[PDB]
């Protein structure tokens, strides 16, 4: 049961299954099998709704019912991951050929980052680098993850670094995953932005990243303090999924009672001007409400 | 990437890591670290193994998973060697002796014939012929590889011609080589068939073989249009490797799809009735395949 309240001027906005607009200072919700917020009443709380992907706010689409989906999150494919290499300039050509992920003294260094397909299944993607010549590196991947995959035969491309050792060429490559459980592969863009070759040191990786992730179950939903309304994920992932509206008048006093302090807009009243909580006309909810799933 | 996809009758037989058989017209296979042809779920394209030396298909062969191992191609020790030689009944008998294979006139005539120990190593043998009287020749051999083998002071074999020049006896002699690097030596028959003494010419060998070889490195294999996969090896030789098996069903409207274009056998179907590409129900591969390792 959610309770929200409104610290300083405005109504909720609330509509009965008819669509008839009325108003309310009333903050008690409960999450109904629609997925709807409704009052005591069954009247809906409105709001802006959330659109596209990742989901954003479009505050000049007309107010409709909030709904709060208990709908999991959609893995999101990797389409970009980066790595951060600190290579060492002293280092040996390895005398042992070919390359293979098998054979540790085929290759200088092992990094690895974990991406993920549409499907959410992680590719744990190991990246080799074997020296070739002074200042040129050959970079390998395989993923790991899958238990069908080729042995790499060929470079995914070739770092070079001037003589100060910072990265002159061939450090972005379009990396395709295996196919893991019939789903389709992550092709992503794989950057090597900010390495270097040190003058002395040792292999080292700085830093990893990617952009994508797993599905996630919904663990919690909230009403922040501008009335935006967000689901929490199993994922450590967010989605907004709404945002309230609240509604001033230029005469509370021509509103017409409908009971239970809900209120209905009348000529005397005037027409409900709209906005948000913390903008314009309309001062924070209290405080919002958090609430599990 | 092999494709060897099929536009007629006939199924791919697969199975998945558990064993559970699957059938498929498509002909779409990578060959993966596990060393079989994969489609893109993972499935392995199975048939009949080869087995023996030289490895063979034989007619009573379970189905299962193609391998495309990468190891060597053993050598094969020489057990046969030939050498026809056309000798000039006019010759001298060397004045010069006694025999060695430093004294140049001390021989009619000197061959070799590189012959192969079963850990590939070659022995270069030294065949010379030294007309004791008319119509003979003694025949000395030694192994010009190995320096701790006894200089050659009795003959290995004597060739007897009649009156029309043609070999009468001494023709075939088995031959031991010596060793090399510590490992056993070769011991082959060595025919003389063919060989003759011309009424006037000179001293000529006109053909040598022997059946031994050298190991050697796979450097491609290929998926020939009944379905055999060999691979071709860096000492000229080839090896069967299998035999891939097509699937046919009594109704295929019967079978239950998968996903992709992939078909499970059902009590509608009937069960597979398996043959190879080229034979019975199943006519060729529209093509086959070749990959280099």
């Amino acid at each position: 049961g959610l309770d929200v309240a409104i610290s300083q001027n405005g109504f909720f906005r609330l509509v009965d299954s008819n669509g008839s607009v009325f108003y309310s200072r009333n903050g008690q919700f409960k999450l109904d099998e629609n997925r709807n917020l409704v009052n005591m009443q069954g009247m809906q709380l409105t709001g802006y709704p959330a659109t596209g992907t990742p989901p954003t706010i479009q505050q000049g689409a007309n107010p409709a019912p909030i709904t709060i989906p208990n709908t999991l999150m959609a893995a999101k494919s990797t389409t970009t991951a980066s790595m951060q290499i600190n290579l060492n300039s002293t280092d040996p050509v390895p005398s042992k050929t070919p390359f293979s992920v098998s054979d540790a003294d085929s290759y200088n260094k092992k990094g690895t980052v974990t991406v993920y397909d549409s499907q959410g299944n992680a590719h744990d993607m190991n990246v080799y680098f074997v020296k070739t010549k002074d200042n040129e590196w050959a970079v390998y991947t395989h993923d790991s993850s899958d238990p069908a995959a080729t042995a790499p035969t060929t470079a995914s491309t070739t770092l070079k670094f001037n003589e100060n050792g910072i990265l002159e060429s061939g450090g972005t490559v379009n990396i395709t995953t295996g196919t893991i459980n019939g789903a389709t592969a992550a092709t992503f863009s794989l950057s090597f932005l900010n390495s270097m070759q040190q003058n002395t040191g040792a292999n080292n990786i700085v830093a990893t990243n990617q952009n994508g992730y797993k599905p996630g179950d919904l663990v919690s939903y909230q009403i922040n303090n501008d009335g935006t309304v967000v689901g929490n994920y199993s994922n450590e992932q967010e989605q907004v999924l709404g945002q309230i509206v609240l509604a001033n008048f230029a005469n509370n006093e021509g509103l017409a009672s409908q009971g239970d302090n809900v209120w209905a807009a009348t000529q005397a009243s005037g027409v409900a001007l709209l906005g948000t909580a913390g903008s314009g006309n309309f001062g924070k909810l209290t405080n919002g409400a958090l609430e599990a799933s």
